[PDB]
């Protein structure tokens, strides 16, 4: 919901970043500007063709060279735009990750507790990815589209005083054709969505009972339901389909209608001799492409807004200054500390839950070398003092001093290294045993490691390690038991040579052997260390010079072993699915052969009628070549009529298709649901042996797969029909009067597609590899966020930062090269259209100058093949899954 200004999305752009963004913006506007010039040169080519229809070599060459320069400019501009924007996004994302980490670590523990580890982890992964994508991918395309719309409007204004006005008039026509659309659509869709609830609920109740009500008696009962309720639903169902279709149908009419009128009005100018046919062609195309550009943008603006919201979150968590300056040199650095720690009259409340005044007037005093423990009831706030000394919480009041020095008046880092604390269950970080033991201090000799191993008796589990301390811990740090992990953590603490030691519940959850061994090691390290311990081990309490009473989060008593003893102590699916094909799906509807037949026939009509737009478009383009003028307006009126006719025949064919495919799909839905339910309900009592077939699971299966297969059986066939009809009609029309242009275009186009749309995000294999690596990049981040407690205990935030930037280094390179290759493929895909245009048009000029085709023919073939290729445009996977599910669920038994 919340959002931050557009400039704030690039608050971390250095000089290099701003120059990169500036070049990206300039190139984006260059692409946006070149597209409408592409349109204008297309119009001029049209004009030259019509003129020659009744002389071309020079102008043909000029237009071809213009086409070529436009193509080269497009290639270079696209490559540089995408590359620069991606590099800027990568640099920004690297800076964002670094600063987000260095601010997270700068936050105290309370900040972490407010934001659960899951939320922070999903931020650091998903929201950072979203920032990267939004900025880099979409900012440039958004700017390009805005520039394209501006260029289209300026061209429409300069070339057309009123030509944009008829288009402005169709604009409300779709606006109100979004109202004729709107009323019917909204009301009848509400009706239909209400309607399905009948079958939904009838199925739900009985598939929740499942024979519990003696429901075999209700086998006939539900059957009657499907005799009525299903029959009702399909009725509503078919209505919805027709409803939906008419909407689209209506849309078609208006847009086609709009086209017609615009064309008509244009003719009125040309015969009136205030416009040129090429001028109306170019202005119409530029306004059309300008309109399409906004539709393309819509997802781009959605992505921009999403990235901006994620950016608000990230920047907010970046600019939140902590309640602790863990880095600066604020405070004293005595360099010689006695080791006595005293807390007097301390208060504190949790940042998240202020009602917890557990920290109540601590009045504890510990002298140098004065080993003192802590006792109390479980969960009585004992760990509060441990967090306090750890500089986890800021006492708003109360004096906490280490030898007459306010802890708050001392540098955090200056004090952390001289205090050592193990973790609750120290999670050996994602590294080897050697690094884990090393993490006590950045540098230390192996002799200290040997001494720590002897002190912790770690040897006991060191004989069998492949390379002793160099041995790798394991996978996920879930290979060694609790005792050995505790011992290695203790050794890691020891190597730090801390002056004051603290342990939190470090003596528990261990086997007898392990617990005694760790207790022995702990006692052996007790010497020369004033340790305030937190655990529930009786010996630790017993072996202590002085003992304290920590009950209810406050000191109740202090002093000798005997006095505290008196103080009421504790004692006191292709592979899975068999061979199955859509032929099964059709044959299941053998009773519906005529209806599938009529649907097929209507689909093939739709298929034929898509190309005829091309024939009529070529004819309207090339009609103006005629010397006469009365025939010109007569034929323009004729083509207006024929555009209306294609609109109407589109209306009727969409109606028949909606009707027939609704009937067929819905009757298939009824038959599938009937066969299914009969199969499940006629089976024996034990079919519930598989928990996967739960009431919820069966309900979702029946609800979804039914509609999905409805879509499958019909839409798959209709789409295949439309594509085959389009391609066949295009190839056939090209072959009527062309043996070579057919081949030339059928070559350049598909080889543009194979190297075009598909490559952008699929080819070269390593794109998926770097995507996977970015996916696993957070492997260290998730560990760090969860272990931040122990990271603070041992001050490893710089160390984990170094490791994280290291692990990011390679990711940086893969992201860079993936961006470069993606930019290359995108630029090539963009340029291939220009290259094909130039090649085909020059070839046609060749073939007419030799006298094979005709300007009518060249324009018709080129436009028809182009629109057919662009007119070709997921459910087959879900279609097959639903089909196989129902078949294996009904055919058996």
């Amino acid at each position: 919901l919340p959002m931050v200004g557009p400039l704030a999305l690039f608050r971390f752009a250095d000089g290099k970043d701003i120059v990169l963004i500036f070049m990206g913006t300039v190139m984006s506007v260059a692409h946006g500007a070149v597209l409408p010039l592409m349109c204008i040169v297309f119009g001029d080519m049209t004009d030259s063709f019509i003129k020659d229809s009744m002389t071309l070599q020079e102008d043909m060459q000029s237009f071809a060279i213009y086409y070529s320069i436009m193509g080269f400019v497009v290639l270079v501009a696209a490559y540089m735009q995408v590359s620069f924007w991606a590099l800027a996004a990568g640099r920004q994302v690297r800076r964002i990750r670094k600063l987000f980490f260095h601010r997270i670590m700068q936050q105290d523990i309370g900040w972490f507790d407010v934001n659960e580890t899951g939320e922070l982890n999903t931020r650091l992964t998903d929201d950072v990815y979203k920032i990267q994508e939004g900025i880099g991918d979409k900012v440039g395309m958004l700017i390009q589209a805005f520039s394209t719309f501006i260029t289209s409007f300026i061209i429409g204004f300069v070339k057309g005083w009123k030509l944009t006005l008829v288009i402005l008039a169709v604009s409300p026509a779709l606006g109100i054709s979004a109202a004729i659309f709107g009323k019917v659509l909204t009301n009848f869709t509400a009706k239909e969505q209400t309607a399905y609830a009948k079958a939904g609920a009838v199925a739900e109740e009985v598939l929740s009972a499942i024979r519990t009500v003696f429901a075999f008696s209700g086998q006939d009962r539900e059957i009657k339901r499907y005799h009525k309720n299903l029959e009702d639903a399909k009725n509503m169902g078919i209505k919805k389909a027709i409803s939906a279709n008419i909407a689209m149908g209506f849309t078609f009419l208006m847009i086609y209608l709009s086209y017609a009128l615009a064309f008509w009005y244009g003719s009125i100018l040309i015969m009136s001799k205030e416009y040129t046919i090429g001028t109306v062609l170019t202005v119409f195309f530029v306004v059309l492409i300008g309109a399409f550009t906004m539709g393309q943008t819509s997802p781009n603006i959605q992505s921009f807004a999403s990235a901006r919201g994620a950016a608000h979150k990230v920047y907010s968590i970046i600019d939140n200054q902590p309640c602790i300056d863990s880095y600066s040199d604020a405070g004293f650095k005595p360099d010689s500390i006695k080791g006595n720690i005293e807390f007097r009259n301390i208060h504190f409340n949790y940042p998240s839950r202020p009602d917890v005044k557990i920290l109540n007037n601590m009045s504890l005093s510990v002298k140098s070398g004065q080993t003192i423990a802590l006792v109390g009831s479980s969960g009585c706030g004992k760990s509060t003092t441990i967090q306090l000394l750890q500089r986890f919480y800021d006492p708003q009041e109360g004096s906490v001093s280490i030898d007459t020095h306010d802890i708050r008046s001392l540098n955090v880092r200056y004090l952390r290294e001289m205090i050592g604390v193990v973790s609750q269950e120290p999670i050996l970080f994602a590294t080897t045993i050697a690094e884990n033991i090393k993490y006590g201090r950045p540098d230390v000799t192996q002799q200290e490691i040997e001494q720590a191993a002897k002190e912790a008796n770690a040897y006991d589990f060191i004989m069998n390690l492949p390379d002793k301390f160099e041995t790798l811990v394991g996978d996920r740090g879930t290979q060694m038991s609790g005792g050995q992990k505790q011992r290695i953590a203790i050794a890691r603490a020891l190597v730090r040579n801390p002056k004051i030691l603290l342990l939190d519940e470090a003596t528990s959850a261990l086997d007898a052997e392990s617990e005694t061994i760790v207790q022995a090691a702990l006692d052996k390290v007790r010497l020369g260390r004033t340790t305030i311990v937190v655990a529930h081990r009786l010996s630790t309490i017993r072996n202590a010079d002085v003992i304290a009473g920590f009950h209810k989060g406050d000191v109740i008593e202090l002093g000798t072993h005997s006095q505290l003893m008196e103080k009421q102590g504790v004692y006191y699916e292709d592979e899975n699915v068999p061979p199955v094909s859509f032929l099964k799906v059709m044959r299941l509807n053998l009773s519906e052969w005529p209806y599938m037949a009529l649907g097929t026939f209507c689909a093939i009509i739709n298929g034929m009628m898509q190309p005829l737009f091309a024939v009529i478009f070529s004819k309207i383009i090339a009609v103006f070549a005629e010397p006469n003028q009365e025939i010109v307006r007569q034929k323009s009126e004729f083509f207006s009529l024929m555009f209306a006719a294609i609109g109407g025949v589109t209306f009727v064919t969409m109606f028949l298709q909606g009707f027939c495919f609704g009937k067929s799909g819905e009757l298939l839905t009824l038959k599938l649901r009937l066969g299914a339910f009969k199969s499940m309900m006629r089976q024996d009592l034990g079919w519930f042996d598989n928990p996967k077939n739960s009431v919820g699971a069966l309900t979702t299966r029946l609800a979804t797969d039914a509609a999905q297969v409805q879509g499958a059986t019909g839409v798959r066939m209709a789409t295949l029909a439309q594509n085959i009809a389009n391609l066949g009609t295009s190839i056939i029309i090209s072959f009527v009067y062309g043996w070579e242009l057919t081949l030339l275009i059928l070559s350049v186009v598909p080889i543009m597609a194979v190297a075009g749309s598909v490559q952008m995000q699929l080819l070269a294999g390593h794109a998926a590899e770097d995507k996977k690596e970015l996916e696993k990049a957070g492997k260290i981040a998730t560990e760090a966020i969860e272990n931040i407690r122990t990271v603070a205990s041992l001050t490893r935030e710089p160390k984990f930062e170094s490791l994280y930037q290291e692990n990011l280094h390679v990711p940086y390179k893969n992201s860079q090269k993936k961006a470069h290759v993606y930019g290359f493929t995108f630029s090539f895909s963009q340029a291939m259209i220009y290259f094909a245009y130039a090649g085909c048009f020059r070839f046609g000029a060749w073939l007419i100058k030799e006298g094979r085709m005709d300007a009518e023919g060249v324009y018709l073939v080129i436009s028809a093949v182009l629109f057919g290729a662009m007119a070709v445009g997921p459910n087959y996977a879900k279609a097959k899954m639903s089909a196989s599910h129902l078949m294996m669920l009904m055919n058996r038994e």
